[PDB]
């Protein structure tokens, strides 16, 4: 070993990199994370940290030769997709900014990012209403497809001068613990979704896979301290694995759009678009709507 | 409350050390990421014989992430050594460990027995002129540009385990003249396609800058090497000259002698050589006559 290592073994750069509220292993060849691990709780997802103040930027800890840059993504047809979501870090301005490091980012389909993936991220946050602690590992995948001649081929686009790899699929592993003292078994689920528009028809369980199958596909071992001989329950059996439906998701989106409205007229389409959508505003929407209406006419026009 | 209560995910990229090579394994692709070896004049000599060796899963790799012989056999791809078995004649154990599938990538048959073999032979030749030679070998999956300008990485995966077939192979060669010489170190990096190449292109046509290979592979090679020091191009201080068609064919025909088991075989090899317009050299005839006498002394 000493003779082979005289000038050092090659470096792969896969060591875990830790930030305020997430950790990741970086793939220097693909310019994307291999896995991103985070812990979620009800306290962390509340706060005044606001994402419109954040900027995507290269991770300052990654050698520039292996880093992605904004020029790789902009105009590529692919969005900068958070693995550790910025929305999980309302409690800390620093933590949310670090999720905008490109070490946490993969090329993600625009509709997937703002749609099905967003709704999965929302479910993970929803779990904190029922579990005191939730752990999530998210990351990209590049899976094979069978060609016309029967051969299996892995094919993916690389974008920008730096050849950032666009994944065919995205995965999440969710581990939930009811409380730090409870004797209730842990709950776990693994999910793989295509990096494309999905819509509202398929239920989340349709994308569920066994942890062992995901580990074989990804070449990773998740949560290695979990005693797999112990009693560990399927999260979609102990919980709902139910994403927001179209009506719920649209009301949620329309409610958030209120806070960004800068004209009484803009504020009026939101309710108009909503109501014609056969979706009645709930009490929270109307509370935020009237508050914003009063604010807008108290500001310069 | 903390993230690591149940552990960070494991990537399995830690360096794995064997008798005369070390590697980092890619558990997703079922191939090594890099394989490092040290070569010397003493190590490439010995009585270790590759005919006794068998390909087998690396016993240290979790079976769920291992390749198996069933993935390769009948796939159209050969089991290609990264650390060559031929560099380990000094130790049967060291040679057996190069037949662990952790050292193996799916390699084009002609490339394996042809251009890559000739590069491997050049690395061994370097031990005649340098006391110490370090070599890092490994696979690559490089993109190709589509008609619309989009760049696409495409590679086959073979077997039930989806072993990744590389588009290219790389070698990084680091040579030191002696433990006491003040001569600067010599380094070269090379990238060849995983396909038949032939004899027209010289090895320097496949040479790339170390920095370029590191960008393509996502690796940093020989990190203790002081790159601000005086480091020379191996193809400037040495020849980077592979055997040509005549030399390589004579070498192959000479090796075929020792495997000949009929006088009719032994005559075919010499006939083929001559029809190739290549005259046997003195070493060929020495081995040829020894085998002819041997075959006449064996049961017919
Ligand atoms: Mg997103
Ligand atoms: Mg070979």
């Amino acid at each position: 070993k000493a003779v082979l290592e005289q000038f050092g073994f090659p470096l792969t750069g896969t060591e875990a990199r830790c930030y305020t509220n997430h950790a990741l292993s970086y793939d220097q060849a693909k310019r994307v994370p291999r896995w991103v691990l985070e812990h979620i709780s009800k306290s962390k997802i509340m706060g005044d940290a606001d994402r419109k103040h954040c900027k995507f930027k290269p991770d300052p800890n990654i050698p520039p030769t292996f880093s992605a840059f904004n020029e790789d993504y902009v105009g590529s047809g692919w969005s900068r997709g958070h693995m550790a979501p910025a929305g999980n870090n309302k409690f800390s301005s620093k933590a949310m900014a670090e999720t905008f490091y490109l070490s946490n980012i993969v090329p993600q389909d625009f509709d997937n990012n703002s749609g099905y993936w967003n709704r999965i991220e929302m479910y993970c946050r929803e779990l904190t209403e029922r579990f005191e602690d939730v752990w999530v590992v998210s990351g990209p995948l590049t899976l094979p497809q069978t060609r016309g001649d029967g051969k299996k081929i892995v094919s993916y686009q690389v974008i920008g001068e730096d050849n950032v790899a666009v994944p065919s699929h995205l995965y999440k592993v969710i581990l939930a613990r009811r409380s730090s003292v409870s004797t209730e078994p842990l709950a776990l689920g693994a999910f793989v979704v295509p990096n494309e528009a999905i819509g509202f028809q398929p239920q989340l369980t349709e994308f569920q896979v066994s942890l062992q199958d995901l580990e074989k596909l990804s070449g990773l071992v998740f949560f290695p301290h979990l005693d797999r001989t112990s009693d560990i329950r399927n999260i979609c059996s102990v919980d709902t694995c139910k994403l927001l439906d179209f009506q719920e998701f649209t009301l949620y989106l329309s409610t958030r759009k209120i806070e960004g409205a800068r004209s009484v007229l803009r504020l009026e389409k939101i309710m108009e678009n909503l109501k014609n959508a056969e979706i009645e505003p709930d009490d929270y929407f109307m509370s935020r709507y009237e508050k914003k209406l009063e604010e807008l006419k108290a500001k310069e026009q």
